[PDB]
């Protein structure tokens, strides 16, 4: 599990369950190719999102459907989506955890790189 | 003003109006002495909270009544109070803005000690 | 109508010289560039766009945070910081995009004035 | 474990190791009584901080020595300490994780309440 997510709901103080996300890798011509999708469980995580094989060095984009999450909770949110874009160097069993803290009009994207 | 606040409500996307706060200074014996109280206006600010003379170097504590704010919003807050404790160094016309981002189960306390970058 | 306030959470000052670009979502799901700019020393950009240039629709503001950290001598996590949102500037509605930066974290908040 | 912490360093992108903290419970007269102290491990956590028996409902204050953490890192911190003060409601096996995100001039205190 070289790419992990942890999404928290800052209003409820619980992980954000059922958040749809997708992972894209930057291609040679500068475009994006989608390599995985998933939805967070009740713990705000997604296990086995991608494998080491799918996660070579490069630039990646994780897009979180935060709007749907808030719309479903009954809140009108600001952001259409939450985008996390970063260069990955996973060569060496390097784990990446994308922590995301959500409020209707704010989010925090932090990274923990082990 | 040597000490300003800017409180934002991350749920509504507006400044947090009518947030009560108190400013205390640490005394020589380790206790706290309250030197100002106030309540944010609709912009999430408090003008003329304290003067330069009331703000010598020392340890200060700014306590925001975020629990009452959330209770009044019909929400369920986690924190009893939001507390910002810092050693103030006002020498050299250094002014402080305490930025505070509020959500019921989270707050962010940031400080801005210069109006410009360097 | 659109304002930004970028703060540096390491230094406790605004983030100056941060490059950004403002794009507007097009019918077919694409983007059109409406403005570019660079924050001044107070971490703001004045007269970024005008009222007529900011009609209802989805906008994307890209902040070149990677360059900012690089110039500051830090190695950052994010390749860029993107803020994407539905804008409804009808009336007096002004938008402030507040951005709090650390090398391995940022917080994007919005302050939206009523009418 | 009814009370856990998770501290991250937003400058380095790692958990914040070796952060000193103290846990106190508010008394009937509005004073404080110390119930635990500890230091985060390399994952930014402290295992077995207190027991369920030591954690009845009431107001608690967790003080984190962030100033020392930043001083040790060679940085210049703003805050003299980071305090998280909250009325704890552990009934029905509810546990608390105090998440803390640290930058020299900013921190975020969030709480995660779970039925574990
Ligand atoms: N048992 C885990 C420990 C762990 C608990 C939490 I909760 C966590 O989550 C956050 C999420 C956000 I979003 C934050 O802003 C912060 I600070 C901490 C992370 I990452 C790690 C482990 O295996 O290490
Ligand atoms: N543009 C204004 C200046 C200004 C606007 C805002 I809004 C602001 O406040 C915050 C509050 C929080 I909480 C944040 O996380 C951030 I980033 C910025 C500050 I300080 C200054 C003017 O000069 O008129």
């Amino acid at each position: 599990c070289p790419l992990m997510v942890k999404i928290l709901d800052a209003v409820k103080g619980t992980p954000a369950g059922s958040v749809a996300l997708k992972v894209s890798q930057k291609t040679a011509d500068g475009g994006w190719t989608q390599i995985a999708t998933g939805v967070t469980d009740a713990t705000g995580e997604i296990h086995n999102l991608i494998t080491e094989q799918q996660f070579p060095a490069g630039v990646y984009r994780v897009e979180f459907d935060t709007k749907a999450y808030w719309t479903n909770q009954g809140s009108t949110p600001f952001h259409e989506v939450a985008e996390v874009v970063f260069d990955a160097h996973p060569e060496g069993h390097r784990h990446y955890t994308l922590a995301l803290l959500l409020s209707p009009f704010s989010y925090t994207t932090t990274a923990v790189v082990s």
